[PDB]
DNA sequence: CCTTTTCAGTAATCTG
DNA sequence: CAGATTACTGAAAAGG
């Protein structure tokens, strides 16, 4: 299985830069997987695999998301 | 390592 | 249908 989120959801997670572009930073540098969205205008909108973010970061996102078990 | 600004394309949306 | 606009991000650069 896997999960995906929009930069605004991740950038809002602790441990994350805190800026839409900041996310793209680690994204290309770390090589985050990305699901290209479509229903969103511009079509440039793409989510990133939270299951691919640093283990520590995942907890920030999973906790920011409130998923966990 | 992070922050912020500008640039550009298309995508969907709205009307007569 | 036709024309037109707005709206949405992504990308890069520079500096502390």
């Amino acid at each position: 299985k896997s999960i995906w989120c929009s930069p605004q959801e991740i950038m809002a997670a602790d441990g994350m830069p805190g800026s839409v572009a900041g996310v793209h930073y680690r994204a290309n540098v770390q090589g985050w997987t990305k699901r290209k969205k479509e229903g969103v205008k511009g079509g440039k909108a793409v989510e990133y695999d939270v299951m691919s973010m640093p283990t520590k970061e995942r907890e920030q996102v999973i906790a920011h998301l409130g998923l966990s078990t």
